[PDB]
């Protein structure tokens, strides 16, 4: 199992503009075009992203390309930011995809207002992070996702995936 596969299995992948759970334009694997309420505005978004005219429809190799682009972005991210790459270098393989997931999901500002389930992570208090983490609208919005990012966290194994 790695970052993609897990990826893979949290966002799914369509090749048709479709609304994510929040209601906004996305495409492929989990990657925003845009938060207003305009298709044009998303298929707009969608043929600059490509660099063609796609009328709201790639392919999976234009999917996995932006895939590619959004996972590096995020870890280039994490890594930039102060709040979240001294956790980032602090823990193991396993759970520092949990983290990368979170950032791809919620972006690198959201997860940095965790403050408080950050400094457990810090400090290896896997249980009482796990807590802290669910007290959250990101787990009430998406539980089961939110699930199995915690039960990796708190365990540093990748069970939660396992079977999917
Ligand atoms: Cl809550
Ligand atoms: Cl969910």
């Amino acid at each position: 199992m790695n970052i993609f596969e897990m990826l893979r299995i949290d966002e799914g992948l369509r090749l048709k503009i479709y609304k994510d759970t929040e209601g906004y334009y996305t495409i492929g694997i989990g990657h925003l075009l845009t938060k207003s309420p305009s298709l044009n505005a998303a298929k707009s978004e969608l043929d600059k992203a490509i660099g063609r005219n796609c009328n709201g429809v790639i392919t999976k190799d234009e999917a996995e390309k932006l895939f590619n682009q959004d996972v590096d972005a995020a870890v280039r991210g994490i890594l930039r930011n102060a709040k979240l790459a001294p956790v980032y270098d602090s823990l193991d393989a396993v759970r520092r995809c949990a983290l990368i997931n979170m950032v791809f999901q919620m972006g690198e500002t959201g997860v940095a207002g965790f403050t408080n389930s950050l400094r457990m992570l810090q400090q290896k208090r896997w249980d009482e992070a796990a807590v802290n983490l669910a007290k959250s609208r990101w787990y009430n919005q998406t539980p089961n996702r939110a699930k199995r990012v915690i039960t990796t966290f708190r365990t540093g194994t990748w069970d939660a995936y396992k079977n999917l």
